[PDB]
């Protein structure tokens, strides 16, 4: 309202639940904050592989969401938005109740496009995922059933993925636990599947000796892996895979019995924001200036997975860029800089800065981790690091992220000031 | 003098000249600031392998200091310090003349001593350094008369250095400045002689897959390594080494004969320094506190090389870790706030922060560099890097400390800020 702005952040994810804790900080108790998500929980998603293997499980890596925001004075509505009406600015819900807001910051994470691959969902068939907790639950269902039958494992990323380091985690402490339990040697093939041009690429075309470490990494695994290749239906616990050339020809089709499987699938924005006219590209992503403020209306702002990040290479099977972690909170606390601004007679000039993406990944003892900024070679950082520091480091910064979203944040975010002391 | 503190820094390298204008910026006009050096250039330390191989000159990485300090109110005296009296506050200049200081900052760097291995001084023999410029185009000179008349090569590290990628940058250029030239094949042999426990160990106990790439990238070359090596002498044109084992005890001497040669030599402290009653180790390096203040006397303060760092190991030749460039202007800059907080009635509280190294080295198309902290494992961040980017930023920072050792610092002073965003 007038002199009492209503921002809404719809999304309680990575990006989202930070965001709603430093809108909360930065406008103060003049204004409204209510924070809108499908789930009343919040999840560490990087977690999720490892609930997919059953080295952890929910309850380590999620918890739930109300309390914490609302004794920051922030509204918490646990669900779902089914329609936005950018012209209204009214928002409704699953229950058919209605939310008005002033400004609204969408971060609404990815729709998971299973739709593309037939078959490929991970209730319609053997081809399973670990992008969120109830998926890698089921994974991890499915993990026990192979344990039980044993049978082929397919391992990968589909066509149009933007996030591949999952997908080779998994395949390595799946391998991994199956020679704990002395199972491997009762598996009569374990392949990896990818879009990608070539093991290691990631989607951002390499970083440090991603290819040469990731592909001796699955070698040594037992892995048989290829690349260049898409999954054009999942239909009688087969997966049929196309493989083609640099010119995306076909140089072989595959036909693949899976007993387990698990492949990462291509990203798309979510239904309820996709379909709100000209806010989106095709792929229902929100298209946004650097400032992360919608081109179409100034008073929609997006962060995360949601927003529009224009392509840098064309790979013979489309793939995909990763939006990661540190990216995104230079995204929301942006778009959280830029309202403030806006509710005081400015156009806020802050944006998310340069691209980059980082990930880790723990393979039990010891992790992997990369950092590449930015997106066009030559970079000025691009580097790979394995280890049992990077285990350790992973460790640390889940416990230090899932302290903060109980505890609020308000700061820039980052203790890289108090490792360097 | 009362009110108009007289800070003296002792030193222009890569401490001394950004402190002399951090102090001045600091203090203002209200303060005396004197730079007192043994030389009267500034010199880029780490281009001086590529001035040792002709692929750098003077020139490039060196330049008269004068007008760039007075020209922002410092003082300027291009005479090396004999004696510091620091009872009576005195330092003898080799010209006999004294300046009295209230503050002293020591930042004198290190004493390369080849005193340690008889006839290993570049001027005795055929082992030369190339670690200050004056000794790099000496090495440059040696290894010119190495192509009128080929004979055995041994590049390496000393018993008791501190500094090792240098002695590996420059066996690799020397080995690719051979290929360039067509004369690679008129090598008898090419040697590599190290006081590490093993090859990549840097000081550091290895970094990211430091022991890998360097045994690799030496195998590749033809270069024929020796770990847990002292040199006893070099005499006659040959260089007498022992090696040894876990334990310390000889497993073998070997007597190469040496046509080229270039061994980095351990570091102490230089006399001026040492010589002060109480103020240092046996080695000469300066005993200071977390704040850079001397233990013995509240009004000397030391940043860089020419500090005390407590070793975390033994190795079974003496090595030491290095001390590199960004803890150098942490120290520097610590030292600076704290001198500050003295004249305004105060403790300063300020520190270096965590142990670090960080080091860089180029090839010529490509580079390598890690980062490695804390100093003791498992550590926060341990990466090695290797490719054309790393040559690219060595180029970058070279480039732009140069130009900042002209245009004065004072600021933090650095542009992570900037490329991040
Ligand atoms: C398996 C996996 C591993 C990853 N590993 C790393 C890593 O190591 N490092 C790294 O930096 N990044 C990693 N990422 C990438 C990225 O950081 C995460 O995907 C991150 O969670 C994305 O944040 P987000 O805020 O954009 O979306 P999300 O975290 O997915 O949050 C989206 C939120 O919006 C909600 N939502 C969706 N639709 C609606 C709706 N219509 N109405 C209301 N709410 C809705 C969702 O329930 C969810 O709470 C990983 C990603 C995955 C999938
Ligand atoms: C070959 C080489 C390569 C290196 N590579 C890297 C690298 O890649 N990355 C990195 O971070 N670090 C590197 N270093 C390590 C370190 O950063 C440098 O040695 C750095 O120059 C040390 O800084 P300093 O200020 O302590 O000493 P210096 O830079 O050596 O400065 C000491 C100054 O004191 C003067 N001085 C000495 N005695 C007296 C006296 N009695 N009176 C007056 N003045 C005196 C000297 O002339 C000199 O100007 C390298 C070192 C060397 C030798
Ligand atoms: C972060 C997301 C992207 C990637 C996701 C998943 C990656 C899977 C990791 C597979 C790699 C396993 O293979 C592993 O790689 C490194 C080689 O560089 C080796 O390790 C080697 O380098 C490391 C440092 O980097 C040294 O500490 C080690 O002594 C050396 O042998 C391991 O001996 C090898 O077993
Ligand atoms: C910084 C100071 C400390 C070290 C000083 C001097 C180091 C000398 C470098 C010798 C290494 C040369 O060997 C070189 O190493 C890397 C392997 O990791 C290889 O490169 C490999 O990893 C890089 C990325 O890191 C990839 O871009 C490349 O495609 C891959 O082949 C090169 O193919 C090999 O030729
Ligand atoms: C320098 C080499 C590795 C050490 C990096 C330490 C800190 C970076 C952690 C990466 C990360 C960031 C930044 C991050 O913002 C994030 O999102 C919350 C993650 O999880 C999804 C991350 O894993
Ligand atoms: C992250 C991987 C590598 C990129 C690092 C970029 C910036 C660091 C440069 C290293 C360096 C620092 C910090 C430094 O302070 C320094 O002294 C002036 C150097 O020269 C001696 C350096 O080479
Ligand atoms: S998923
Ligand atoms: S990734
Ligand atoms: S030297
Ligand atoms: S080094």
């Amino acid at each position: 309202m007038r002199g009492s702005a209503h921002v809404v952040i719809l999304g309680a994810g990575t990006g989202g639940m930070p965001a709603a804790y430093e809108m909360k900080e930065a406008l103060g108790s003049g204004h409204e904050v209510t924070l809108i998500s499908a789930n009343d929980y919040f999840q560490f998603v990087p977690s999720n592989p490892w609930v997919g293997v059953g080295w952890k499980e929910r309850d380590d890596i999620a918890f739930p969401i109300r309390h914490y925001v609302e004794r920051k004075g922030i509204h918490f509505i646990a669900q779902s938005a089914e329609q936005i009406d950018a012209e209204a600015q009214n928002i409704t819900l699953a229950d058919g109740n209605t939310v008005h807001y002033d400004y609204l910051m969408i971060a609404t994470g990815p729709k998971l496009a299973f739709e593309n691959v037939p078959g490929s969902d991970p209730h319609e068939g053997p081809v399973q995922s670990i992008c969120t907790v109830d998926h890698a639950e089921r994974a991890f269902a499915e993990y026990q059933a192979l344990l039980r039958e044993p049978g082929p494992i397919v391992i990968g990323a589909m066509a149009g993925a933007s996030c591949f380091g999952p997908a080779y985690e998994y395949a390595m402490i799946v391998a991994s636990d199956l020679k704990k339990r002395g199972m491997r040697d009762k598996i009569p093939s374990f392949t990896f599947i990818t879009s990608e041009p070539y093991i290691g690429h990631l989607g951002i075309q390499g970083v440090g000796d991603s290819k040469g470490i990731l592909t001796k990494g699955l070698k040594e695994e037992g892995i048989e892996a290829y690349t260049n290749c898409k999954v054009t239906k999942v239909e009688d616990n087969k997966m049929y895979v196309t493989q083609v050339d640099e010119k995306g020809e076909t140089i072989k089709e595959m036909v693949l019995p899976v007993k387990f499987g698990m492949m990462i699938p291509a990203f798309k924005g979510v239904p309820a924001v996709a379909g709100v006219e000209g806010l989106c590209n095709p792929g229902g992503f929100v298209l946004v200036d650097e400032h992360q403020r919608s081109k179409k209306y100034a008073n929609i702002f997006a962060a995360g997975i949601a927003i529009a990040i224009p392509p840098v290479e064309t790979t013979p099977v489309p793939t995909g860029a990763p939006k990661t972690g540190y990216m995104i909170e230079s995204m929301v606390s942006a778009a959280v800089h830029n309202i403030k601004a806006d509710l005081e007679g400015r156009k806020g000039e802050q944006t998310m800065g340069t691209w980059n993406a980082v990930a880790f990944a723990d393979m039990g003892d010891r992790g992997a981790a990369f950092i590449a900024l930015p997106q066009l070679k030559p970079r000025k950082v691009d580097v790979f690091a394995y280890g049992r520091w990077v285990h350790l480091a992973k460790v640390a910064f889940e416990k230090y992220f899932i302290r903060k979203m109980k505890m609020g944040v308000s700061e820039p975010f980052y203790e890289k000031v108090l490792f360097k002391m």
